């Protein structure tokens, strides 16, 4: 299963957002378990669920693969919103759990206006090992490329999504760096 060019676009779009987003907070994911010996990667993606928040079905599926712990593995995650508190806190749990596994946390954008328990959550990642990166021009082109289908042409020329979205990413870097000790 593959995300279209428009649904891409929509969803990673990190120009600071004017109109406030409307219940529920529709969050995207998008995963790549790369396994260290070599063999296929597995990649995939979760939304916003009434039943999880993507990162809790983000975690549920590494669990439920059943993973051969006797390798290592690489672990990428394209989020859309950087994660909540509660899904800050099952993150730390699950990166404990599993020491065969490291993960990469990466989000095009944090928050609509600050706040302490996301600040936190994000400074217990931090402080675990996986701090929770802005993605910038490498990671926006290696989502695009890996999860959207391009067997159809694009509405619109790439190039220039790419363009917009590295040159946001900028400040929203520098607002990540202030919060971060
Ligand atoms: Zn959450």
């Amino acid at each position: 299963a593959l995300l279209t060019a428009e649904t891409f676009r929509l969803q990673f779009n990190n120009k600071r957002r004017l109109r406030r987003p409307y219940y529920p907070r529709k969050a995207l994911l998008c995963y790549q378990l790369t396994p260290q010996n070599g063999s296929t990667p597995t990649r995939g993606y979760f939304e916003n669920k009434k039943k999880c928040h993507a990162a809790i079905c983000f975690i549920n599926e590494i669990k439920s693969m059943g993973l051969d712990e006797t390798q290592c593995y690489q672990v990428t995650c394209y989020l859309t919103w950087s994660p909540c508190s509660s899904c800050a806190s099952e993150l730390v749990d699950f990166i404990k759990a599993h020491d065969h596994l490291n993960l990469r946390i990466f989000a095009s954008r944090l928050y609509y206006h600050a706040s302490k328990p996301q600040q936190d959550g994000l400074r217990l990642l931090s402080q675990e090992g996986v701090p929770v990166e802005v993605m910038g021009f490498p990671e926006f082109a290696d989502c695009w490329e890996n999860f959207v289908d391009h067997e159809k042409p694009a509405s619109f020329n790439p190039y220039k999504m790419l363009e917009e979205l590295d040159k946001n990413s900028r400040a929203i870097k520098r607002r990540l760096d202030r919060i971060k000790s």
